[PDB]
Parts: C-alpha cells; sequence; structure tokens
C-alpha cells in the first residue's frame, strides 16, 4: 500500500496469534510494543526517546505480520505510549519514504 | 526522492539562516526542533514520548524548507536530542510511506 500522513499511520499487526494496532514510525530505530507476554528468553535493555530512557525486554527472532507482510526480528516490550513498528521491521517489509 | 530505512531518514532542512539535519518521522504528530532562538510569539506546551514529557515552545506559521520543498506550519522548540519533522509538515511536502 501507499499511506499518506494526514492521519497517524496505524496498522493492524499479528503477533503470537493476537491482533494489535501499531504505528509505522520511521523515527524509531527499534520496534517497541506495550506490555504483553511473548514466549522464549528475553534480555533486559534500555532505549531512549524524546523524554529520556526506559527499560524494556528484548525478544529476538519474533514473527510479526504487519499489514499482510511478514517480518521476523527483534521486538522490545516496555512502557511505550503506543505500539510502534520501527526501522528494523519496516525494512524487512520493504517500506520506504517517498515524496 | 525515495528514501530507504536502513539508516535514520535524516535530511537537510532550512529554517531562517540555519540549514539543519532532521529526521523524517512518521511517528511524530508534530515537528520538534532542537533549541533555537526564533523570533515571534509562542505558547508553552508539553509533548510525550518514550521516557516521558518535555516542555517546548510552540511557534506558528514558520516557513521551513525540507529538501528543497517549501512548507509552513507549527514548529515546537525544546530540548529534543534530534530535529524531528512530523506529520504536520510531511503532508505539506507530499511524503508517503510505501510498501
Ligand atoms: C506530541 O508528541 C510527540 C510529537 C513529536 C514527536 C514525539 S516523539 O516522542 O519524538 N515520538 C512519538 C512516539 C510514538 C511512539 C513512541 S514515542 C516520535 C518517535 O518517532 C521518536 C522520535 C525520536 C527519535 C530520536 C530521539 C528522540 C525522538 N522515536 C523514538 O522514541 C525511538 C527512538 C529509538 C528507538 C525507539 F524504539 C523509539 C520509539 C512525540
Amino acid at each position: 500500500p501507499q499511506i499518506t500522513l494526514w492521519k497517524r499511520p496505524l496498522v493492524t499487526i499479528r503477533i503470537g496469534g493476537q491482533l494489535k494496532e501499531a504505528l509505522l514510525d520511521t523515527g524509531a530505530d527499534d520496534t517497541v510494543l506495550e506490555e504483553m507476554n511473548l514466549p522464549g528468553k528475553w534480555k533486559p535493555k534500555m532505549i531512549g526517546g524524546i523524554g529520556g530512557f526506559i527499560k524494556v525486554r528484548q525478544y529476538d527472532q519474533i514473527p510479526i505480520e504487519i499489514c499482510g507482510h511478514k517480518a521476523i526480528g527483534t521486538v522490545l516490550v516496555g512502557p511505550t505510549p503506543v505500539n510502534i513498528i520501527g526501522r528494523n521491521l519496516l525494512t524487512q517489509i520493504g517500506c520506504t519514504l517517498n515524496f
């Protein structure tokens, strides 16, 4: 799809059999979801944004289907204000900016 | 142009006599620039992200040039680590996400 930006670029994602709304965020290096359970081992990590740093849980090699397109990669879980799909997965689904 | 997301989508913008480097950010509703002493009236505001909130100064109707495309809109000025081009200006320069 082509997506314009007069509205937030929110999309439905599928992760672990569950449907969620997430924001396509070219300003995010990483993919960060609100608090949820995912299987397998995680590592504690810290990420920084506009308001400072937070602690997250890092899950590697996680399948997410974003708007029909499959990715498998790193998903961070922690106190983000919103579910965000970052560049690590946007690249896997072939997402570019265009103007 | 077309911009891939292997690295941060940074581009040159112009505001007054300042050429700057800024992030094309589909996840930002608003445009947020690093501290700078713009002329004019402003209103105080709070914006939130990862880590929490920062205080900014909202300036209205500020011409900005983004990769040779002209825009004019609201700009928020405060202690962001990076210059952020938000949806309010990305729409003006014809910017879309495509995959
Ligand atoms: C009114 O609210 C806003 C207006 C403009 C920008 C922002 S923002 O905080 O910068 N933010 C909104 C968010 C959406 C979801 C989580 S945070 C935009 C987001 O793209 C910000 C932009 C940014 C980049 C670098 C340094 C600071 C900030 N990115 C990140 O927070 C970020 C950075 C690195 C990794 C990561 F996972 C994330 C989510 C908020």
